[PDB]
């Protein structure tokens, strides 16, 4: 009934989907054709991104519209974090979700935007289940488990992914009187601390992203307990988008069988080549 | 109408007082003839624990009883930080405060008492806003700003005081979209931020403690925006208990009149000592 | 007082777009999209900064021409502390001084002292003491800097929070520990007491560095900013007549964001710039 | 067999296990309801307080305790001191105690506790140190605070890591409890051990500073099968009555009336030292 | 206002004020031709040596000592206690002294004076601290050196470092003293009032180890307008005389016929403590 509530609803839809980053209308196409749940509006792939550096900002309105007018699926786009006027502008056009996202260039340093001031529904990153937390008290109605950005090295997505969960765990069984402290240590808010504790998981939906290159990937962070993936750069820094695309759906579909993931995986061009950090 | 919500009202009934710390029914006696508000049973006034050493825990039961029947005022007694099971004895007694006590040696170094499973109002001590909240999530109904305890050193109770003063202050005026990293920075709850701010003051009883030696003390923390004061050692250290324990109570009365301060002020015995830690 | 006439002046700048142009076509160009005035300098931020060099107060001729083109208001850059460049721009019979960090430091100790000069002055700042510094020296105005030539907003971001901040923060403080604040932010105690009593800065105060696009300059009004300079931005994107005019329309209508949508959509490409992270 | 040892230390549970130096001191203890005496040289807070080594009592004095009670009796030896544990053994105690209060006699090695038909008790601080001394072959852990201070801090800290590291294990993903035995330096059959069972896979007293009966209730509160006191009744002004005290309070804990009743005028407790 | 508690103090100018703990010593003071004296509870060489906190003395010592003499009667408040000083205005005394020889009671902020009719003389070490004092609204400033060890070198350091600076801002470039107020931390109108005065815009006294004749004239040769004396008097051997001796001092501060007069023949002087 609460407002808040009926965007965390809204979210609760995309389970079990891949969300794809696409800069125009041809990839939002290919996108929605491949099983797509979502399209993710923005300037330039992260691993261009990363390449080319520049300052990354929320992308021309035209252009969203462009996908917008192309896709029936759900659309997305990302503002720079602290950015409350591209959040405004976004929710102005008539998308979906607004991606309040680290991959474009840091807006505000010391705070994000205040989302519930907002009637659309917000996506946030996090590396921990603490800043989770604060970005779900902040307004956000979707949380994105973020890795390394435009690498095509999923370790740091595992990383993530295994903390938020595993912090998740440890809750559920604490003692109720240590849970203040808990609270306390991650910097989050007790009664959200609590709700997860109830719930004995994220009270949004929790997707995987960054450095999801193959369908092994997408399936790996499924099988990790994640609701659904975001892809980026795997599909369109790759040889075959379209064929990727589609594989990488069918892994999040079909997680917990490898004889399917066997036969998406077999024959796939070439990957996202990438970059290992070390 | 909650259960909190009762503590914190019965809590406020004390307003405007002094609370008298007593080790024996006699110390009970002349703090009631005195004027104070309530009594604080403990086993060594503060300045002994300090001088003396030793580890300093609850009150023999039958101490506090005997104080509980020579009083009509409300009786506090002090746990040990952490100590559950020595706050579900005193509420067992059937007192009406019990003070989860610093001075007395910690039992539990990372957690304090779950004080919302009790029925007895708690009063915690603090030192700065994000621990005044935290004590508060945690169910105290009353605050306790602490400075030095035992020296007769008013110098970190005003410390202390202006902190937490100073930080509802600035937390007025501030953008609201500022107030969640301001719930980080302190550590403290969100939601007991926000009440703090919609209020302009702490949502509970705030009382000064720790070095209040003399009247002017008193009133100095009154004029400071205190609901009250703490005097542990400055009354039975001094030369001359009763008339200091009555000037005192009347400084807090008649805190904004300086014709009042002399005459309560003069022809006073020796107050405390105390030692200069600097 | 002749200080208070000076403050009196700027006041007609709020709600206004102020824009760097190196030449009188960038100035038309400026005057044509509504700008409130022009500043006038030898190159525009994102330039000194790619190319350094000594940067210093532009040929007085080139101001001249600029002047004579535009009858909005001209301002110039002159070195902080050269107090002969300032005096060289009066003489010149521009509206105000700018002494501005994007040039490259005369002295490094001391800052001009404005109130020997008829003319007002601008002066940058990134926190409330060092404003305050500027003013009781004799500005007029005030602008909250963040990177120069840049593109990216965080800084401004970061220094209009801690200028506002603090304000508000002064609003409501205890007179008593006023004192200790002033001493704190190295301000004199008189312009702290004026900036509590009136709630905000005792002269106007835009915004600088990195305005992009239309939102980061609704950014910064949404923010509290009286106006916004925009130097890099317009002239080093793709079209500038077309995103000088979506600026001053985004700061005229920063509360609007179907306005927002219509004068940010379809803008060509925004300059670069560079994440210095 | 070890299961057979373990087995017999589960007897003990809710039971308080008294230190004594004496036969006076031990007949105090039974005759307070203790489960167990503990024969030693000086009480904590005296070895503490006094310095010297501290080794296994005489055999004359263990077998003076031994005869003046039908309750099992326990004695202390030197942590990695086989043979003073070879000598307990042979005088026919019940279980021996490597306890870290005495001077420790091996820096690098515990006794290698399965070569023993009696049952040990050990000492541990966390879950690691736990799992380390049963594999040894302990039938029964003491988790250990602060010795001869009175001060429960210590213990209080030291049940909560081993309790809260227990219960982090139970909902772990099976994948990540390898690594987890690794940073915990723990045998990894233990630690699945310890994860099935959701417990201890032995009997875990609390143990150091326990000196008034809410100290005692508090840490059966937390968890633990029982509590060892030292210094608290044998330091303390009426060992007796405090002794009683102590015992009802550990068997009726979570009773706040009751433990009202049996804190209400006990004598001086041990004055003890805060350390911090 | 302000400039009428300015003018007051005014008067002070070219005398010697003398901490007093009782009436005895306020009349012996009165005697001497001290310009006024100051109550305390204890001289701050009784302070230093037996330490303790502090505070403003008991309102009945006050009255004892304004009653036994008409000369004007200060008296001291800790650092930041405005109740104190509200109390000793209400006793109807001349000036307060809000001062560092007493335990500091707040570590941030200083008395808000101008919320005061009384005057108050502050202490300070520089001329930056000189002007914070002033600008809070003391009406009087006490330069000062070490506190009760009758050593004057931190006095003469302090002097010559509030005197130097006024004198460096005098012959100052107009456009560098805003930054030499920044570096000051001091109001900017403050240290060009200071700068158009050529001197401090208050009575400046020294004050700390003033122990003989010679150290009394050597503060007003170095530019004081007058001096305290807390120990120095009343831990020597013959308070009355030496009293006499510094007020003559100080009148008579550049004639040394004088000088050696007054010095001659008095008894032992403070011993103090030398503390480098
Ligand atoms: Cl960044
Ligand atoms: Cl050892
Ligand atoms: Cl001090």
């Amino acid at each position: 009934k609460s407002p808040f509530s009926v965007k965390v609803g809204l979210a609760q839809m995309l389970r079990g989907g891949v969300i794809m980053d696409v800069v125009n209308a041809e990839q939002a196409r290919i996108a929605e054709e491949a099983g797509a749940c979502a399209v993710m509006a923005l300037e330039r792939v992260p691993a261009d991104i990363r390449a080319q550096g520049g300052v990354a900002r929320m992308s021309d309105p035209q252009m969203i519209k462009e996908i917008k007018q192309a896709v029936t699926i759900p659309v997305m786009a990302k503002a720079r974090i602290g950015h409350f006027v591209e959040a405004q502008i976004l929710e102005a056009i008539g998308i979906d979700y607004i991606d309040e996202s680290e991959v474009l260039t840091l807006a505000d340093e010391d705070h994000h935007i205040n989302k519930h001031n907002f009637r659309i529904p917000f996506v946030c990153g996090c590396r921990n289940l603490g800043e989770a937390l604060r970005r779900i008290r902040e307004g956000a109605a979707m949380i994105r488990t973020k890795g390394e950005a435009g690498t095509g090295n999923i370790i740091e997505a595992v990383r993530h992914v295994r903390s938020v969960n595993g912090d998740i765990r440890v809750l559920r069984n604490m003692d109720d009187d240590e849970v203040f402290t808990f609270a306390k240590k991650l910097a989050a808010p007790y009664d959200l601390v609590m709700q997860t504790k109830q719930l004995g998981r994220l009270p949004v939906v929790q997707f995987a992203a960054g450095g999801v290159a193959t369908p092994a990937d997408a399936a790996l962070m499924m099988q990790l307990g994640c609701d659904g993936v975001f892809v980026g750069s795997g599909i369109f820094k790759s040889g075959d988008p379209a064929r990727r695309a589609r594989a990488i759906v069918q892994a999040v579909t079909h997680y917990s069988d490898p004889e399917m993931l066997v036969e998406v995986s077999c024959g796939l061009g070439e990957a996202m080549v990438g970059i290992n950090l070390n």
